[PDB]
C-alpha cells in the first residue's frame, strides 16, 4: 500500500507498508529493518520484501532514525512495533535487518521477545559493541576509556562519540540468550565488512538458530542475493506453516 | 536561568544556577530528579544551594516526560533519561566558564546518573547518587517495578499508578537489558552515595551492596530516614558538602 511515517518522540521515521497483491484481510506481517549506511529502496532489501509479499507476508520496511546511537535506534524500533501492534490486518509479527539494522533487530527482538515470533538478521554487525569496547571502531583506535568527542565513520558518516560511549554498554551475548524462538540467520563467507565467523558463533550461541552461509557472496549480496531470498522464503514458509 | 537544551526533537527544561560571586570559571554538578519528579523538589533544590554556596555551578534538568520538559510520563524509559543526559553533558562540555564536570541524581535519577558516568567516565570527575534506584533492572527482570508485580516474559502494555499515571510497557523492556555492576566496575572515580535507612521506595541494603562494589564510594547513611530525606535532609546536604569540597580543593 505505500510510503508512510511513524512518529517518534518528535521525529518521523519514513517506512513502507507493502501488503501481498491479493490484499488479505488478515496476514503476518515481518518488520524490516536496513542497516547505518543503507536505505528502504534497496536492493537486498527489496528483493527480501517481494519475497515476502509473494508468500503472503506484508512488511513493513522502516528507517530507524530520522548524534546516532543504539539507544535512539532501539527507541525508534519499538515505536515500530507498537505502531505494528496497532495494525488490523496483523496477525504474526517477524523482524529482519541488514547489518547495523541486523544487530538492531537481535537486541530489539529479545526486547519484544513475546511478540515477535521468529527472527531474521541478514549478516548482522554484531561485533560492533565487543570492537568498541576494545577502543576500536574501523580504522581508528582510541583508549577505550576516553572517547573522541567526533568520529570519521561508514561510508563518510561522521558520528558523535555518544556511539561509543553507548555501543559498549550493549552485552550483545545477553539479548542472544534471551530471544529463544526461531532464527535465520544469513550470511556471505567472503564479507568483507562483517566477518561470517562471527555468524558462525551467533548461530551457535542462539538456542534455536539456523545459520545460511551465502558461498563466494559479499556483505550486501553482491553476487547471490536470489540464495539470500530463497532461504528466507522457505524459513518464513516454515514458520507460517506454525 | 532557565532554559530548553535540544535534544532531537525533545525539549528539555534545565536551570543553570551559578555560584552568589559569578565566577568567570568553575566547576558544574548536573542533577537529575527521580521517576515522577522534577527540578524543583526540596530535596533538588537543597543540594542545588548547597552546592552553589561552594563554588559549584548546577544544571538541574528536567527529564523526558517530567518537569517542563517535551514528552509523555508514559513513554519515558531509561534509555530516553540517558540520551537526554547525554545531551546535557554535551551541552555543559560548551560552557566556556566550566571547569570539571560532576554529576549527582535522586532514586531513578541516582540510578541514571550511575549509568551516564560510566558512559562518561574520562568527563565526569566525581558522583553522588542520592538513593538510587539502582535495583529497577534487576527487578524488572524479575517482574516488579516500584510495588508492581507482572509477568517479566509477558510485560503489560500499560501499567497505571503513582498517582494518576500511565507508563508504557516498555519502560520494562528498556529496563530489563540494563546490567547496572557492568557500570558500577566502569566507574572508578570517587563516589558518594547517601541513603535513609528507613528508605520505604528502595532498598537501603542495595546501596550498601553497590558503595562495596565501587572502586571508590563512600556511604553516608542518613539515620531513620525517608526516600526523600523528610526528616534530615540537612544531614544529606552537609554530606555532599563535605565530599565536593573534598573534591574540588586545589
Amino acid at each position: 500500500s505505500g510510503a508512510m511515517y511513524i512518529d517518534c518522540d518528535g521525529i518521523k521515521l519514513n517506512a513502507y507498508l507493502d501488503m501481498p497483491k491479493n490484499n488479505p484481510e488478515k496476514c503476518p506481517l515481518c518488520i524490516i529493518i536496513h542497516g547505518f549506511t543503507g536505505h528502504s529502496e534497496e536492493r537486498h532489501i527489496v528483493a527480501v520484501q517481494e519475497t515476502l509479499n509473494e508468500i503472503g507476508v506484508a512488511t513493513l520496511r522502516a528507517d530507524m532514525y530520522g548524534d546516532h546511537t543504539l539507544f535512539k535506534w532501539l527507541t525508534n524500533i519499538l515505536a515500530v512495533v507498537d505502531y505494528a501492534k496497532k495494525l488490523d490486518f496483523v496477525t504474526d509479527i517477524y523482524m529482519a535487518g541488514h547489518s547495523q539494522g541486523g544487530l538492531s533487530v537481535m537486541l530489539a527482538a529479545a526486547m519484544e521477545r513475546d511478540i515477535i515470533k521468529a527472527l531474521i538478521p541478514l549478516s548482522p554487525a554484531a561485533m560492533i559493541p565487543e570492537i568498541a569496547r576494545t577502543g576500536e571502531l574501523l580504522g581508528l583506535k582510541f583508549d577505550p576509556e576516553n572517547i573522541p568527542d567526533e568520529l570519521d565513520a561508514w561510508d563518510g558518516r561522521k558520528l558523535k562519540g555518544n556511539y561509543v560511549r553507548v555501543a559498549q554498554t550493549i552485552r550483545v551475548e545477553d539479548f542472544v540468550d534471551k530471544y529463544t524462538k526461531p532464527v535465520l540467520i544469513v550470511h556471505g563467507d567472503q564479507d568483507e565488512a562483517v566477518p561470517y565467523e562471527a555468524s558462525v558463533a551467533f548461530s551457535k550461541q542462539y538456542k534455536n538458530c539456523k545459520l545460511v552461509t551465502i558461498p563466494g557472496d559479499t556483505h550486501c549480496y553482491d553476487h547471490h542475493l536470489e540464495l539470500v531470498t530463497e532461504a528466507v522464503k522457505e524459513f518464513m514458509l516454515e514458520q507460517i506453516a506454525k
